[PDB]
Formats: structure tokens, sequence, C-alpha cells
């Protein structure tokens, strides 16, 4: 019942019920009666023409052109332009900001966010014509050609991981929809229940901010406040006193989202919304010149997906697939996440789901997946809001429950939420201002490291999250942070020969005992690490986690073994451009030889694989790749064999005997490093062994969810990978150790038509391998520590160029 009168825009919010007057209160349906009146004001609208100057202050007016104007902070954005002469932002050449040139009481320049819903990155090229002050941001800022949204490419999932640099998994916002079974609710985007606490976890940037002392705007906006408003509102708040004046803004646009979903991301109708945009990112930077604080700010100009053509006649339903359609909930669209419809119906189950969704059509637009075994670059699975069934759905393509869905509930031509490896859902990044650099571009990256760069041009430390801080610290002109490594935990072994051939029974067999001064003298030096120097290009990597393990060394690779998982943590090989593919001759098709620095008690054996009918073994160093007859026998110890079901060898034979080859013949040489991994509880994070599901039977054998490798070679390809000057380049893949091919479409065929593909899908940055393994890899380059780090986070995409 109280009034907005001097209150307007408050930027505390007032406890109930009490009549609010903030940028939220709309939304709350507890603005004071008097807010449209006072906060609202239209009257001329939001230009000043050349008949306004001077005016006598008229209070009913939106914005203002009389004299005090400037003195009041409220003048409209092209005052000084139309009435004094002054030039638009846009139109004068742009000089580098080396340092920050701020009015007197401003401690730290400013950061304003503006977030673009929908805006997909090549915008930037095609609708550059038509955004002439993005365009002059993008060309004197720091830009990457674009930036990768997270899975689901959603808008509330991107917004608050860009808030948060946390996961969707992790923060809790899995979707625009919702069910949470612990509180028995429902999240949606139309209500009210989107806007209670429990919902969102983590700790997004504006509570990061006012723990630490440093003032936040009110970052929302009510809907129906326009675009011209929220803009004058950030720059009447740039004119407070410097004890009640926040330190950080944010502007959000609903467009070109809204268009896009109408139009598609290019129907003509789309020009006009872009147009609108550089409108008013002209407006904010008018007035920031006009509040002399150009030169001062630092602006983000940031998007959360981008937008793919999707219209009705490309949808796939599920009642054409099963019967019984009634017994499930789906929520739908460009992914699907199915339950049960009821708990109390138990004749529901989701392994016959997956199976009658499964490779069933020559065409088929969706793959089925457990949440599990969904690839492991999404990090989609360790949250209870996240359904166990998961359809991931072809690019451009919906998927509903029946048909009556559709036309009851065409109406669209775009749509977003597709795999974040997707062409189309990419969007944009652009950083102006003294803290970001002149005229940089830097590669693309992931929108989860944002958050730590918010927080070092704001002089605040982030709360932990899933950006690897420094990552990013090519696109500062000046950082606050200068990462370190972190320290090793465990210190590794290197054992001697110390066991007989005979202390050993392991019921393993190999056709060996056919074999001098000159190359005994040589192999000893190779079991000491003679050609180390050779395999273990970037030192090896650091154990950050308490164990026991021993670094054994061979002529064509070094392994770290883990006595307490009987198998190798990592096993690093240098294969050259030159180097040959051999076969394993006959006679030593079974060979497992004992590996005599190493207990028969810390040791697999042949028995439990003989005993296990569904698991084989596999080797991590590939004897295909052995550099001479008598290197060869190395290959078959039995330190350096891993459980692997059948189906799972057709993968990796085919990688070790074709793959490996072909990438040092492309690359000039590579570096392999690969290993087992344990998820067991999918959480992205080493599993400790009480956390082992699976054993080969009868046997402490731990059965890996995954393997992972990382290939690391030159950028400068003509440069051979154990002989590089510079930086380097890599792509890694985390596979999962399944016992069939279900995944695979077309695993009936030959190797050399689905196999890549299936490791294409799997690709993965050596940072995931790292949560993952509990390791630390590239320990000794001549490279800077954040160069590595951006290596680090790196993710090969198989996408085409953008
Ligand atoms: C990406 O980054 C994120 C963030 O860094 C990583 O996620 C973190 O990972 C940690 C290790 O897995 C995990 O540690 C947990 O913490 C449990 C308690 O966590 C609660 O408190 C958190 C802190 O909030 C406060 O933050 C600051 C301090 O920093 C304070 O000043 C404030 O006061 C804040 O309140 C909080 O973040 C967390 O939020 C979750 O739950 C909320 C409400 O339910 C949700 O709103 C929110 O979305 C979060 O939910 C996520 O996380 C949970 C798992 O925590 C997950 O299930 C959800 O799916 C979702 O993803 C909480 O409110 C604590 O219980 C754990 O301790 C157990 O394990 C240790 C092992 O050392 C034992 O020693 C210990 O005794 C204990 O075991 C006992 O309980 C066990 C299980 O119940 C049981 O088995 C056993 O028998 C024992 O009795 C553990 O320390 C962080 O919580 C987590 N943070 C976040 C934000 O998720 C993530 O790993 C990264 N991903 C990758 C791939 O790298
Ligand atoms: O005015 C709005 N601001 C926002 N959203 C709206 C959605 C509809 C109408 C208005 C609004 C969606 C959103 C979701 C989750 C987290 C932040 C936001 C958000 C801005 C933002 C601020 C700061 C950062 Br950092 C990132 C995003
Ligand atoms: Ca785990
Ligand atoms: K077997
Ligand atoms: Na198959
Ligand atoms: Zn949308």
């Amino acid at each position: 019942s109280g009034s907005c009168k001097g209150r307007c825009f408050e930027l505390q919010e007032v406890g109930p019920p009490d009549c609010r007057c903030d940028n939220l209160c709309k939304s709350y349906s507890s603005c004071c009666h008097d807010f449209d009146e006072l906060c609202l004001k239209t009257a001329r609208g939001w230009e000043c023409t050349k008949d306004r100057c001077g005016e006598v202050r008229n209070e009913e007016n939106a914005c203002h052109c009389s004299e005090d104007c400037l003195s009041r902070g409220d003048c409209c954005t092209n005052y000084q332009v139309v009435c004094k002469g002054e030039s638009h932002w846009v139109d004068d050449d742009c000089e580098e900001i080396k340092v920050p040139e701020c009015p007197a009481g401003f401690v730290r320049p400013p950061l304003i966010i503006f977030s673009v819903d929908g805006f997909r990155a090549s915008y930037m090229k095609k609708g550059s014509k038509v955004m002439p002050n993005i365009e002059k941001l993008r060309s004197c800022g720091t830009h990457a050609p674009y930036m990768r949204p997270v899975y689901p490419t959603k808008t509330f999932p991107n917004l608050y991981t860009l808030a948060t640099g946390l996961y969707p998994e992790s923060h809790g916002i899995v979707g625009n929809s919702m069910y949470d079974p612990v509180f028995d609710a429902s999240f949606h985007l139309r209500g009210r229940e989107k806007f209670n606490h429990r919902w969102w976890g983590g700790q997004p940037l504006w509570i990061t901010a006012t723990k630490q002392g440093v003032r936040a705007g009110t970052f929302f906006w009510s809907v129906s406040i326009p675009h011209e408003r929220r803009i004058l509102t950030i720059l009447q708040w740039l004119s407070l006193p410097d004890n009640e004046r926040p330190s950080v803004y944010a502007f959000y646009s609903e467009q070109p989202d809204f268009s896009g979903h109408k139009y598609g991301p290019f129907g003509p109708e789309m020009t006009n919304p872009l147009r609108e945009i550089d409108k008013t990112v002209g407006q904010l930077m008018d007035g920031l010149k006009q509040l002399r604080l150009h030169r001062c700010v630092n602006v983000i100009f940031v998007g959360d997906h981008g937008m793919e053509d999707v219209t009705c006649d490309r949808t796939e339903f599920l009642s054409n697939y099963l019967t019984n359609v009634d017994d499930i909930t789906l929520v739908p669209g460009t992914l699907g996440r199915i339950r049960a419809k009821s708990i109390n119906n138990s004749k529901y189950d989701p392994k016959t789901i997956i199976a009658a969704l499964t490779c069933k059509k020559p065409d088929q637009h969706f793959k089925p997946y457990m949440k599990q075994h969904l690839p492991k670059r999404l990090h989609y699975a360790n949250n209870r809001r996240i359904e166990d069934i998961h359809l991931l759905v072809d690019r451009r393509w919906h998927v509903a429950r029946k048909p009556l869905d559709v036309y009851k509930k065409c109406f669209f031509q775009g749509d977003h939420g597709f795999d974040n490896k997707v062409n189309s859902m990419q969007t944009v990044f652009v950083g102006y201002g003294p803290t970001f650099k002149y005229r940089t571009k830097v590669p693309p990256f992931e929108n989860i490291e944002l958050y730590n760069v918010m927080c070092d041009l704001l002089g605040l430390k982030p709360a932990p999250n899933n950006g690897t801080h420094g990552s990013l610290n090519h696109l500062l002109r000046t950082n606050t942070f200068r990462p370190t490594m972190p320290d090793e935990v465990s210190r590794p072994n290197y054992p001697g020969i110390m066991y007989l051939q005979s202390e050993f029974d392991l019921g393993c067999t190999c056709d060996d005992k056919v074999e001098n001064k000159l190359e005994e003298l040589n192999k000893r030096l190779h079991t000491k690490g003679s050609t180390k120097e050779r395999h273990l290009l970037y030192g090896r990597p650091a154990v950050l986690y308490r164990t026991s393990y021993d670094i054994l060394y061979h002529t064509d690779f070094e392994s770290g073994y883990s006595e307490i998982f009987l198998m190798p943590l990592w096993t690093s090989y240098t294969i050259s451009k030159q180097a040959e593919v051999s076969s394993i001759p006959e006679h030593l098709t079974n060979c497992v030889r004992p590996d005599v620095r190493v207990s028969p008690g810390f040791s697999q054996n042949c028995l439990a694989y003989k005993n296990d009918k569904q698991m084989s073994y596999g080797f991590l160093f590939p004897p295909y790749l052995s550099s001479s007859p008598e290197a060869k026998y190395d290959a078959f110890l039995v330190t350096n064999m891993v459980p692997m079901y059948p189906a799972f060898k057709r993968v990796w034979a085919y990688f070790q005997r074709v793959l490996v080859k072909k990438y040092a013949s492309e690359r000039n040489g590579v570096n392999v490093i690969s290993g087992p991994i344990f998820d067991y509880n999918y959480d992205g994070l080493r599993d400790t062994e009480d956390e082992i599901k699976q054993y080969v039977e009868g046997s402490s054998i731990p059965v890996p969810t995954h393997y992972y490798s990382i290939i690391t070679s030159c950028l400068d390809f003509t440069q051979p990978a154990d002989k590089c000057d510079g930086p380097l380049s890599v792509s890694s893949f985390i596979l999962p150790h399944r016992p069939d091919n279900d995944e695979s479409c077309n695993s009936s065929e030959d190797e050399s038509k689905w196999v890549e593909e299936l490791m294409k899908m799997h690709t993965a940055r050596v940072r995931d391998i790292e949560h993952l393994t509990g390791l630390d890899f590239y320990r000794k380059t001549s490279r800077s520590y954040s160069e590595i780090l951006t290596l680090k986070t790196y993710l090969h995409t198989y996408e085409s160029e953008i």
C-alpha cells in the first residue's frame, strides 16, 4: 500500500508484505500502485530530437534533454550528440585503452554483462552489415570465433553456468523443465516455482560479489520492462555516490532467441531483431561516453546458445516404437528424458525401453542412452533431476511422445537444446575494456570458464567451480590469477628384477624360451629407461592422491603400474611417422609373461580370465607397434594387460592396429598416453577402490568403466612429435568400456565404417581425463603454464569450419 516515490529501481529488495520498487517486483505481483507512473515513464520516447535541447525539465518524460540532465544522470543516451555536437561512440576510431580512465571515486573498473539469448556464433559475420556497434566492440576488444555452451543447450542451464562456472549437473538447473523426486516438486519456465531458492545450486557471481563486499546490480529484469528502460536504469545507477554504486551490472535480451523460434536462425525476419540489439548496444555505449565511462567499464557481450532449423515435420514419435506409451512420462523436444509415469507401477522396466528404441529404423533420428553411458564430455548424469533414460536427438529433429502432443500443445521454425558440440548451437563472446586485450583473437572456449574471469575482473575470489582458473588469462591485459601446478601426492617406486619366473602361478603361458654381450647390455639400459626421452615427452604424469605404484621402463613404452588396481594407471609411447605396423606372430596369440619386477600378489593372473566367461583382456601398449621382434615380448607382460569385453576388443584393436599409425602419418609422429578409468558412480571423478562395482570373476581385478587416450603432437607438423620446438596439438577420447556395441548401429560391419565415428563421439578434454584419473599431465614442457591449461581444456570436435 506504500509508494515508489524516491525509490524507483531500488537496489535492495524490501521485505514482505511491503510494496516493492525494484526491477523484479512485476514478476512477483508486488509492485507499489504508483510504480508504472513514476518508474516506467514513456512520454516523448528515448531520443533527444533537435527541438528538445535546452528544454524546461518536465518530469513526465522517459528521459531528458534539459541543461541539468548531465547533473541528474538522466539524459537520453543521444543527448550530447543531438544537443552538444558530440559524435556517437561508434563513429570514433578505436584507441587502445592501456589503462583505466575513470572518474574520481571509482575503486575499480565497473563490469557490464550484456547477455543475448539465441545469438548464434555465425551472426557475427553473417549479420555484420547490420550490427556496427557490436562489430566495433568485436574488432577493438578481445573476441573468440565462438563460445561453446554446456549441454543441454537451453537458456536456463546456460545462463546459470555463466553465473556459477558449474556444470548443470552441479548447479542443478538441468533443463528448462525438471522434476525433483526428493522435494517432490516440478520446475517450469512459466510460473512462480522457478523463483524458489532450493532449485538453485552453487554460488553465482552476484552472491560471490556480495559476500566479498563488492556491490552488485539487481541482475534480473521483469519481462515487460522495455530494453531502453533497462539501459537508462543501469546508467542511473552508475551516477550513484561511491558507497551506493554497484560494481557489476547485467543486461539481458530475449532477442534474437524469441524471433529465432518463429522464423529460423536465418529467416529474413531475423535482420530486424539483430538491428535492434545493435541499437541497444549503441545506446549503452553512448550513455557511457556521456558519463565519461567509455574507457573505464569492462563490457562483456555474451550469448547463451545458438539456434538450428527445426520444423514440425521432423518429429520422431515414441508411439512408433513403443506399444504402451502411456506408462511413460517424456520431457520432449530437442532432448528426451524418460521416466515412469507412476512409481507404484513396477512393471515398467528401463532395460526393455532402451532395447525397444535401439537401432529400430534405418534412418533413426535419436539415440537412447542410460545417462551414465552418455559421452563424458557432456557431464550429464550426476543429478537426481536427470532421468535415467536419455535421448540424444539429431540436429534438426524433435522427439515427442505421441502425435497429439505436436499439433495440440507449423508453429515454430527454430530450436536449440542439442549436443553442445553442434555448430549451430555455438554462441559468441566479446570482451571490451581496459582489462581486456586490444584487437585480440583468442581460440574458442567453453562458457564454464567465464565465472573465473568475471571474478578476476572484479578482484574477487571464485567459489570452487568447473572452470580451470588460468586457462583464459590470455584474454586479459592484466590478471589477478597466476596458476601453480598441483603437488604430486604419491611418489613412484622403481622396481628392479626381484622375482624368479617359477614364483609365479598365474596360469599364464608363453612361447618365449628362444633368444650375447651385444643386446643384453642394450636391454639392461632399456629397463633402466634409456629410450624414455623418446616415449615420455612431457614428463611423468603426477599422481595427486595417496597410492602405491611402480614406474616400469621398456624399449617401446613406459608405464606407471598400480599395485592397488593391478594394472597400469597410464602407459606412454611415441610412434614416429616412419614406424611400421607388424602382426602378432601366430605362436604368441595367447602369450602372457610374468613381470619379474612385480610380485605375484600384485599381478593379474590368466586363470580368472579363463574362468570369467564374459571377460577377456587386451594390452595398453599394442604389440602391433613393437619396434623389433625382440621388443615385442615386452608388450606381452602381465603388467601391460587390462580387462576387456570381447565387444570392446573389436574397438580397441582397430584403434591400436590402424588409427594410431594413421595419426602418426597425418601429424608427423604422435605421443600416446592410454589408460583405464573407473567411474561407477558417474560423477566425472576418480573412484576409490571401494567404489568398484565389477571385478573379473573371483579375483580382485577391477573392471574399468572407460579407457582413455591422449594423443599429442607438434602444432607445427613440419616438426616430428619427438622433436617439437613450439606449441603442442592434442586430441583425446574417453571410450566407454561396454559388453556390447549397441551404441553403434553399424557395428556388424567392418570396423573401418563405425569405430572412428564412435571415437569422435567420445572425444574429451585432457582436463576431463584428469578429474577421472587423479593424474596431472604435461608437467615438464618448454611452454607456459597458462598455455598448457589452455591445451588441457581444448576439445577436438570434428565439426567442420563454422
Ligand atoms: C564441478 O565442480 C563442483 C564444485 O566444486 C564439484 O562438486 C563438488 O564436489 C565435491 C566432491 O564431490 C563435493 O563435496 C561434498 O560436499 C557434500 C556437502 O556439500 C554441501 O555443501 C556444499 C557447500 O555449500 C557451501 O559453500 C561454501 C563453502 O565453499 C559455504 O560458505 C556456504 O555456506 C555454502 O552453503 C554445497 O555446494 C552442496 O550443494 C549440493 O547440494 C545442494 C542441496 O542439496 C544443491 O542445491 C546443489 O546443487 C549441490 O548438489 C550437487 O552436489 C551433490 C553432491 O554434493 C550431488 O549429489 C548433486 O547431484 C549436485 O550435483 C551441499 O549443500 C558432503 O556431504 C560430501 O562429504 C562426504 O564425502 C566425503 C569424502 O571426503 C566424506 O569424507 C564425508 O564424510 C562425506 O561422506 C558422508 O556422506 C556420504 C554421502 O552422503 C556417505 O557416503 C558417507 O557414508 C558419509 O557419511 C563432500 O564433501 C561438493 O559438494 C561439490 N559441490 C557442488 C557445488 O556440487 C564437481 O566435482 C566438479 N565436477 C567435475 C567433473 O570436476
Ligand atoms: O533479466 C533477466 N536475466 C536473466 N534471465 C532472464 C530470463 C527472462 C527474463 C529476464 C531475465 C535468465 C537467467 C537465468 C539464470 C541466470 C541468470 C539469468 C539472467 C541473467 C544473467 C545475469 C548474470 C549472468 Br553472469 C548471466 C545471466
Ligand atoms: Ca566416480
Ligand atoms: K574369458
Ligand atoms: Na550395434
Ligand atoms: Zn529459445
